[PDB]
């Protein structure tokens, strides 16, 4: 399709290492799983009071996140949005974003697929 790029973040694979994503906070293995694209998924980033999660867009697009709860949240640009069955998705313009914590959940995965200007 006309993605140009998805930028993508394990959490159990890869903790807080990314150069694409900015990754304050703290992980675990005690908050359960998430199941996504025939993967399970077991080790998250906490949404606590001083996470935060930053990167910049390079063009328009869509953010995913999959958490273990159905009805997770999270501020994106400190804007509320709430999951449908753990799945965040959130459409953005190109530059900088940043994640923070709404309600308590518990982040497995995440996604940035950019638009080919």
């Amino acid at each position: 399709g006309p993605v140009a790029g998805n930028y993508v973040h394990d959490f159990t694979a890869n903790g807080t290492s990314s150069s694409f994503y900015t990754i304050a906070g703290n992980l675990s293995t005690s908050k359960g799983t998430a199941t996504y694209n025939g993967k399970t998924l077991t080790q998250c980033l906490k949404m606590e009071t001083a996470t935060s999660i930053s990167f910049t867009a390079p063009s328009a697009g869509k953010l995913t996140l999959v958490f273990a709860e159905a009805a997770a949240t999270a501020k994106v640009d400190g804007n509320k949005v709430t999951a449908s069955n753990g799945i965040i998705t959130v459409d953005l313009a190109q530059g900088a974003h940043t994640i923070t914590k709404a309600d308590a959940c518990n982040l497995f995965y995440m996604e940035y697929a950019a638009l080919e200007h």
